[PDB]
């Protein structure tokens, strides 16, 4: 903060991977989200925060 | 804080990984969400902080 | 803190990994989340904090 | 041999895998043969084989 | 042979996988063969065979 | 062979793969052969064979 002499690495999302050969997937949503897959978030602020993922609201 | 002369790995996600040869998977949501995969979240703040993730309102 | 000179690793989270083969999943979700894979959260604050993962609301 | 209707895997090697995280190996070899790894052979004939793997010799 | 009203999968290699973070090999061969990896070998034949893989000889 | 109504996958190598992040190898070959790394061989014939990989002589 004050000082940094560092080599930081701060908040990052590193090294994610996946591999497939042979998928059969038949996903079917009808309400709502639906996540098969990656999804990497990163972030920083100063005042206040997010970062909602893969979320769903249903109010009625 | 006030001195870093160190080699500092915060808040990171690091590493994750994934393999698949032969998947059948039929997700058939209908309400809510449904999550099938990988998700990194990798975040900071200084006052207040979300980070959720995979959830679902159902209010009604 | 007031003074690191150390390799600190803070909130990380690394080394996650899966493997599949041969698997048939039918998740049939009818309300709320459902989570089958993998999720990684890492965060920091200085006040306040979520981390909410893997949740799921039914107020009604 | 003479029908098939199968679904017939011979010979095969399948699903090696190795992971490391920190390996500070010296190897030293000064004569024959030093493996330290993953080695595959897979093979099929009608008359004769061989697949002489990590071998050495010395004769003198 | 005669019929073959199949899936084969003669004689393969697969799914061969390696990973690695912080390694620090400091192989010093002096003489011979030395091996730190991945060898994969998938032949085939009607008469006769090799595959020698990893070998050295000293004869002298 | 003398007939053949199939998906055959005869003599192959699939899905072979390797992952690094921070490697610090000094080999210091002074003699013979020396493999770090991937060495994939796949053939096939009718009389005779080979396939001789990560070998070394020293007849002297």
């Amino acid at each position: 903060v004050l000082y940094v002499g560092s080599k930081t690495k701060e908040g990052v999302v590193h090294g994610v991977a996946t591999v497939a050969e042979k998928t059969k997937e038949q996903v079917t949503n009808v309400g709502g989200a639906v996540v098969t897959g990656v999804t990497a978030v990163a972030q920083k602020t100063v005042e206040g925060a997010g970062s909602i993922a893969a979320a769903t609201g249903f109010v009625k």
